């Protein structure tokens, strides 16, 4: 009755142990959601196997085939019996499984090379010098495209045509652009990611302005799951102990590598 | 039959209106969660009637007799079918109801006067010539009794001996402790109210620092209510669609005083 974890292969959430090889098991994997397992496991009395989500995506439905990828689909198509992971939740998810309580916070955010003369999402789009946007396809995209919002709204019409294109195929080429622009390109993204690349090196971006939305990471488990219940009352316990916290400062900055401001 | 909704008088969240006594039933309220309620209610297509708690609480446990009071007491004692308030997801709380996905955020934060030289609770943990309390009871007390991080033990360790005593028996206290207390007191509380009361006349307080916790207000409704799946789907939709961030833009920025 080893309950089966699906992850996904994302730094600082869980990544391999160099020697990954010489090791078996759980014993592989590190970061914070392989510590957050543990809790979860823990608190809900389980033993569990983590496993890498095999198509390493996180869950979206192909509008035309009709079948979720990722996490998610490894849920609905009864592969693994929970997913804890950097999973936003969303509406679509919501549907078909079970999200806990959220565990992290999230919020789309500006990353810019330092010395970029921008604070905020409104001095992005009252300017023309420094191009900015997001990645190609997800969520931050559609957030300024459907966005009722003036600054926001400014921002989508610029950035839907601004050329050469400022949008990005992966969130790693987002991170090089800004790095290697010389100022002249600032990155939409979440404020998790933009945090976690503020703590390594070179140690030459920032985010900086307020989150432009709300959102978070939940676990998920399939509909009707015995391990539902359990798991979000365990997510509650843990924030009120101040282990939420504690595990996101471990992974974000006291293993940073650009000390403090 | 129509929705009981439990709520509360708390400002901006349910207010009376001006000319309330003009007016009956769900008219003479308004608020972030009369907007809010109208909108579950639309999203998940029930009518619904707007009613005041009948003893003011937000939940609690009586330890010792293990009653409920409050909008929790009025789910699970089936005097009403959904809570729409600010409403703190707890464990206890969500023991025995069912919270939706939070549709605000909320953290610990430090109110002061203006002019009061603090910035941060690490200011307020190095010295003594401010005081600085919480509400007597309840979690923002507990998670400093509780805290292991330095610079709020510290916090804790003083809170706790002051004297006079820092703690207040309310909310409302608290603020008017530092409104009264001539830059000398600094009060602890929730994010969403010191970011309300730092909107509205005489415009004399400030928040400031980062906020030491995460939390959110969660709708409430029994276990097993025919509600829970359509009200949880309905807030993600909402934030989706921007509309959250409306709403709290209107009640705490767009109708603010202080500019
Ligand atoms: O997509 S949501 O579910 N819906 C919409 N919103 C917006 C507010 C409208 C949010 C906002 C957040 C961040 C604020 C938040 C709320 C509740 C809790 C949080 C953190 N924690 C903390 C560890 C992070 C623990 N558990 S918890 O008590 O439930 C997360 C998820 C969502
Ligand atoms: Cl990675
Ligand atoms: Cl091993
Ligand atoms: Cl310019
Ligand atoms: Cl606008
Ligand atoms: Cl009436
Ligand atoms: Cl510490």
């Amino acid at each position: 009755k080893t309950v089966v974890v699906t992850t996904i292969l994302e730094s600082p959430y869980v990544m391999m142990k160099k020697n990954h090889e010489m090791l078996e098991g759980n014993e592989r994997y590190e970061g914070y959601c392989v510590d957050l397992a543990a809790e979860i496991a823990k608190h809900c009395g389980f033993k569990y196997k983590l496993t890498i989500v095999g198509d390493g995506k996180y869950g979206a439905r192909d509008a035309d085939t009709k079948i979720w990828n990722g996490m998610v689909g490894e849920l609905v198509y009864g592969k693994a019996d929970i997913a804890i992971a950097p999973l936003t939740i969303t509406l679509v998810r919501e549907e078909v499984i079970d999200f806990s309580k959220p565990f992290m916070s999230l919020g789309i955010s500006i990353m810019i090379k330092k010395g970029t003369p921008i604070e905020s999402a409104e001095d992005l789009s009252k300017q023309t010098e420094i191009a900015y946007g997001t990645l190609d396809s997800g969520s931050t995209k559609e957030f300024f495209r459907r966005s009722k919002i003036a600054v926001f709204d400014k921002m989508w019409t610029y950035m839907r045509s601004a050329e050469p294109s400022v949008f990005v195929r992966t969130t790693a080429e987002g991170v090089a652009r800004v790095r290697k622009s010389k100022g002249k390109y600032a990155y939409l993204l979440e404020s998790t990611m933009n945090e976690y690349i503020e703590q390594r090196k070179p140690c030459d971006t920032m985010k900086v302005g307020g989150n432009l939305d709300s959102k978070g990471y939940g676990i998920a488990t399939p509909k009707g799951s015995s391990l539902g219940n359990a798991v979000n009352l365990a997510v509650l316990k843990l924030n009120e102990q101040g282990l939420l916290d504690k595990l996101k400062n471990k992974w974000w900055y006291d293993k940073g590598e650009c000390g403090s401001g």
